[PDB]
């Protein structure tokens, strides 16, 4: 006798597991049981994956429901999870919509020195250097202070919440609490902190002020700043470095951008497209029975949506682990969701790594990994897969 299948299948972001084609092929919607211990459908099939991501009645607010099936539990207030939708009701989509373009005046070259002053830094002490710790992530949190109006060297404090923030965890987390309310208690100081002029927290100062947005409440804004400055470092961050090992892993392609570097872009949908950097599926609350494949899901069950499954379903990405710079379909991939939910930081994130990528390649050419690859250390019970430490020479 065996128990039903578990998931996450693994927590390495270097290699899919032979299982996901078996799913894909066999069963599609197949249950599977949670780290909470719940059921749940994991979905894996381009096909179903969109179906799923494109249907609200598969409601991401409705995960935190009191005693529903759980993928984890939670890490921030129940209302919280429906953060997106409580920045719709406010009237503040367009706004924080704009605030985290990648167009600002100065954005894109703030990166671009961001991430050279971090490249010579590295070059300077010699090899071996790090790049998660010492290059992806001080840019992913240099580039979210930038954006938020916040000063820099607040970004460190902040960024040491997330190893706990965005864990995937059976049961409640204390440590996430006391970072939480910490955090809050410093956004809501960014709010009344004259200084704090620019960015997305500059914006929100206007408008907590403006009588237009007098009813929504000082909560609401001050987890804006938590929600953005926490989700988008952790997933650029993530992203660019497990993109550059996937970079680093086909010598090919890293010559081709370093020589032809018009192609970063095409190269960095293509390292979104095959990109593990999500560790879990995304999760959804069944709110009707609804038909799935073979499967009638039932009100109130979980749906997890496999991004890895649509990804490298070789019905709509043909050769699907291989890159390819031609494509048809180049951003039809769900590395930034789908529908309702789909990623509003998209060509920040995008721009973060393109940028990221094209100073390594042009500071670091021959850059490659100073251990075997099979000794990266590969973070557990956590939101996203990534490498403890990634050591490169060059
Ligand atoms: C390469 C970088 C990124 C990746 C791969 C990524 C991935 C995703 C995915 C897959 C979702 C959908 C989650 C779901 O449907 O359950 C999402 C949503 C979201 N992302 Fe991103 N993201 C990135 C960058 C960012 C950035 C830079 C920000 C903000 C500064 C951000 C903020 C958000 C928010 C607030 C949501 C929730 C949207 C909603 O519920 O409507 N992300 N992201
Ligand atoms: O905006 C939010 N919407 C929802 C759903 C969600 C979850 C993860 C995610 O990543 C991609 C995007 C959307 C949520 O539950 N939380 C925040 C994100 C967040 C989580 C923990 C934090 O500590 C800070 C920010």
């Amino acid at each position: 006798a065996t128990v039903l299948l578990e998931v996450p299948f693994s927590a390495r972001g270097d290699r899919i597991p032979d299982a996901v084609a078996e799913l894909r092929t066999r069963e599609p919607i197949r249950k599977v049981r949670t780290i909470t211990g719940a059921e749940a459908w994991l979905v894996s099939s381009y096909a179903l994956c969109t179906q799923v991501l494109e249907d609200r009645r598969f409601s991401m607010k409705e995960t935190a429901a009191a005693g529903a099936p759980r993928l984890n539990a939670l890490t921030v207030p129940p209302e919280v999870v429906n953060n997106m939708g409580n920045i719709a009701d406010a009237g503040l989509r367009k706004a924080v919509m704009k605030a985290i373009t990648p167009k600002a005046p100065g954005l894109e070259q703030f990166l671009r020195d961001t991430a050279n002053s971090l490249l010579d830094n590295l070059i300077t002490e010699g090899a071996p250097a790090d790049l998660r710790n010492d290059f992806a992530d001080p840019l992913a949190t240099a580039l979210h202070c930038k954006v938020l109006g916040i000063p820099q060297e607040d970004g460190p404090k902040l960024f040491r919440s997330l190893s706990i923030a965005f864990m995937s965890s059976a049961d409640p987390i204390p440590a996430a609490k006391i970072n939480w309310d910490r955090d809050i208690e410093y956004m809501a100081g960014i709010l009344e902190n004259p200084n704090i002029t620019t960015g997305l927290m500059g914006e929100l100062s206007r408008l907590r002020k403006d009588p237009a947005y007098s009813h929504v409440s000082d909560e609401l804004f001050a987890t804006i700043g938590v929600t953005f400055f926490g989700a988008g470092v952790i997933s650029t961050g993530s992203f660019l470095t497990t993109a550059l090992i996937s970079l680093i892993q086909r010598p090919q392609l890293r010559n081709l951008l370093h020589e032809k570097p018009e192609l970063i872009p095409a190269g960095v949908e293509e390292l979104l497209r095959i990109n593990l950097s999500f560790a879990d599926g995304l999760p959804r609350l069944a709110t009707a029975d609804i038909q799935v494949g073979d499967v009638l899901v039932r009100k109130g069950e979980l749906v997890l949506v496999l991004l890895e499954g649509a990804n490298f379903d070789p019905e709509h990405f043909p050769n699907p682990g291989s890159i390819e710079l031609d494509r048809p379909n180049p951003t039809s991939h769900l590395a930034f969701g789908r529908g309702q939910h789909f990623c509003p930081g998209s060509a920040l994130g995008r721009r973060h790594a393109q940028i990221g990528i094209e100073a390594l390649l042009k500071k670091m050419p021959g850059v490659d990994l100073a251990v075997p690859i099979d000794q990266l250390v590969w973070r557990t019970r956590f939101q996203r897969r990534i490498p403890e430490r990634l050591p490169v020479l060059w």
